[PDB]
């Protein structure tokens, strides 16, 4: 029969963990000013952590994929919820001697990471058309009010406690309960993937022929291509964001330096904010625009792709200005940006899968993926740490210039934005012919 109460707990119970995943990975991003002051490293070490964070989970989440593919998926996710609460735990107690250390605690994160964003999703296409539809747009919503979540709590434990060691301690033991239900409370243990009708295989493909296509559809290159450099703006610029605002702050002399107060707090807090309610705001634009584009045109998507990244990236220029004078223009172009930055969310994946054809479709959600890490938010941190140190050696150390250095090192991001515009249009110089070419061999193949 039909679960009364369980299809409604999973989904609840899994949507609560992904905050707390979200919560979890950007709470030390959060709090970066006083890992940096504690530790005495420059900006090469501060991007480290998040740079070794994403070639971690870049490197578990196939694997974990794989696992789960076959073997039972509750327990591996229980594991991986709990291991990474331990580690995160754990990486608390180190002294300010073993600074590496720390960065291979974050490795140990970005495995237990990929544990849950490869397999949580799938447990939910188990359980349930429109319900399955509603379910995954909320499992996917919980993604930005996680941010928001995590540079919150990061910023408000660091206020209020006095010091960052308690920010990286209350977030796992909300962890520590919640995977307990995860193994209780979950229906089931392993359903579907049943696709082997009559015998032990029916279609099992060769991995590596249909990927031997994959380069030679041209929109579908151009499209991860711009993924990936929304992915490289999107990792640099939520990284550096808030430390770039507290040194504007400081240079300006609006408030005292750091740890005479608890720092800065309300502008993690306030960017947080914008970051929370323009997830929402950016999703809900793009799908308006395409929704009414699309019975002008054919090529509505991805026109409205790259002239939302146009009009990002003159707003990501323009904020790097504006903070020079005041921080409400600061803040309002951070809005724009942000807006206009998350507008093709959705865009990529229904582009993506409206492209290529269905049988190759979720190795394409692979691969883009692997890519979309690549050549994004692999090392963009690292780059914009390495660049901003090299601006600063050549020069006396001094707030103004550590300032004018991390903007100058900032302003690399709307240049990759611009790459992106430029490759979203080239996408849309041939999407109408790959769709025209899938049409015919999904039709004739039948
Ligand atoms: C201007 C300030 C910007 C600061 C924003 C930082 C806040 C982070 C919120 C978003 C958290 C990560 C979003 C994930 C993006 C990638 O996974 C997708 N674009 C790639 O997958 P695919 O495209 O294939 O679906």
């Amino acid at each position: 029969a039909s679960l009364g109460r369980g299809r409604g707990a999973a989904a609840a119970i899994l949507s609560l963990g992904n905050v707390l995943n979200y919560l979890d990975r950007y709470t030390v991003a959060g709090v970066l000013l006083d890992i940096q002051q504690h530790f005495g490293v420059k900006d090469r070490g501060a991007g480290l952590l998040q740079s070794v964070f994403i070639c971690s989970f870049m490197v578990a989440a196939p694997i974990f994929g794989y696992l789960g593919d076959r073997f039972n998926r509750k327990v591996i996710l229980s594991c991986g919820i709990f291991f990474w609460s331990a580690v995160t735990f754990s990486s608390s107690f180190i002294p300010q001697q073993y600074f590496w250390l720390l960065v291979l605690s974050r490795g140990l994160v970005g495995i237990g990471e990929a544990s849950y964003s490869t397999i949580a999703p799938t447990i939910i296409g188990d359980l349930f058309k429109n319900t399955r539809t509603l379910m995954l747009s909320v499992f996917y919503f919980a993604i930005p009010l996680g941010s928001g979540l995590g540079y919150i709590t990061g910023s408000s434990v660091k206020q209020a406690a006095g010091d960052w060691h308690w920010a990286l301690r209350v977030s796992p033991v909300l962890g520590m309960i919640t995977g307990t239900l995860i193994l209780i409370l979950v229906p089931a243990t392993k359903r579907g993937h049943a696709d082997q009708l009559g015998d032990q295989l029916k279609a099992r493909t060769s991995w590596l022929r249909d990927m031997k296509a994959l380069i030679r559809n041209r929109s579908y290159v151009f499209s991860s291509l711009a993924t990936s450099a929304v992915s490289f703006a999107t990792g640099a610029l939520g990284m550096w964001i808030p430390l770039y605002l507290h040194r504007a702050q400081v240079v300006q002399k609006t408030a005292e330096t750091c740890n005479s107060p608890p720092c800065g707090a309300k502008d993690s807090l306030i960017f947080g904010a914008i970051t929370c309610f323009t997830g929402f705001l950016g999703v809900v634009t793009g799908a308006g625009a395409t929704r009414w584009c699309r019975l002008k045109t054919q090529r509505a998507d991805p026109l409205v792709c790259a002239v939302g990244m146009l009009g990002s990236a003159i707003f990501i220029c323009l904020i790097f200005v504006a903070a020079k004078s005041s921080i409400v223009g600061a803040y309002i172009c951070i809005f724009v940006g942000e807006t206009l930055l998350f507008s093709n969310w959705a865009i990529t994946a229904d582009i993506l899968m409206y492209v290529v054809i269905p049988t190759r479709r979720a190795t394409a959600v692979a691969l883009q993926s692997f890519t979309s890490h690549l050549l994004g938010d692999a090392g963009s941190p690292y780059l914009i740490g390495f660049i901003s140190d090299l601006i600063r050696q050549s020069t006396k150390d001094s707030p103004l210039w550590e300032f004018l250095s991390l903007g100058y090192a900032l302003m690399l991001c709307p240049f990759v934005v611009v790459l992106g515009g430029m490759f979203f249009l080239a996408t849309a110089l041939f999407f109408v012919s790959d769709r025209a070419r899938a049409e015919q061999q999904v039709n004739q193949l039948a």
